[PDB]
């Protein structure tokens, strides 16, 4: 099963100069507790934003150029980066905006924050349609001290 994870901020923005600039704890834990002990997928300008290995997870790279670092697996295609993977229930695909476009058409379930936060940014998370998917979770939660936008959790799963 593939699924994808990602934290939107208002009309769909993910990123802006190879960066998120907003800071949620909370939503880092999340992120954390849904990816840990399962393979990760990234593009390589997402591997480049985040800066190192994620410990506890397999790390698998997509570029079309030979990899840079031996402590996480490079793939040259999709199909490629599946079969890293080897036999385990759950692949979780990490992003960025071109990556998610080639995996949301094989994935089954997506964990999507939504943050309400206004972002210029440069980078979005694929239209998809809403018709094709069912929330059967989502929680929500107010600003805090350590969290300064109110953010929704949700996990959608393809009818
Ligand atoms: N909010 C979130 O949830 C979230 C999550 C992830 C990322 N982001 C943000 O998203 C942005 C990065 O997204 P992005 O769309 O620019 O880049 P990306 O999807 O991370 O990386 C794209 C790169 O991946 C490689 N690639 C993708 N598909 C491939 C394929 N089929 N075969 C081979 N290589 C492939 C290419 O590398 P080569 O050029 O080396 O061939 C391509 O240039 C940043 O702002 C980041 O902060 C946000
Ligand atoms: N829900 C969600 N939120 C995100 O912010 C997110 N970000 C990315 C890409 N960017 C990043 C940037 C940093 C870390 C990171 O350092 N994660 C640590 C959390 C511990 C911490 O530094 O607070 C990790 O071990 O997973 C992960 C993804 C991909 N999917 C996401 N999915
Ligand atoms: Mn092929
Ligand atoms: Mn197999
Ligand atoms: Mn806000």
């Amino acid at each position: 099963m593939i699924s994808l994870i990602a934290a939107l901020a208002v009309d769909r923005v993910i990123g802006m100069e190879n960066a998120m600039p907003w800071n949620l704890p909370a939503d880092l834990a999340w992120f954390k507790r849904n990816t840990l002990n399962k393979p990760v997928i990234m593009g390589r300008h997402t591997w480049e934003s985040i800066g190192r290995p994620l410990p506890g997870r397999k790390n698998i790279i997509l570029s079309s150029q030979p990899g840079t670092d031996d402590r996480v697996t490079w793939v040259k295609s999709v199909d490629e980066a599946i079969a890293a993977c080897g036999d385990v229930p759950e692949i979780m695909v990490i992003g960025g905006g071109r990556v998610y476009e080639q995996f949301l058409p094989k994935a089954q379930k997506l964990y999507l924050t939504h943050i309400d936060a206004e972002v210029e940014g440069d980078t979005h998370f694929p239209d998809y349609e809403p018709d094709d998917w069912e929330s059967v979770f989502s929680e929500f939660h107010d600003a805090d001290a350590q969290n300064s936008h109110s953010y929704c959790f949700e996990i959608l799963e393809r009818r």
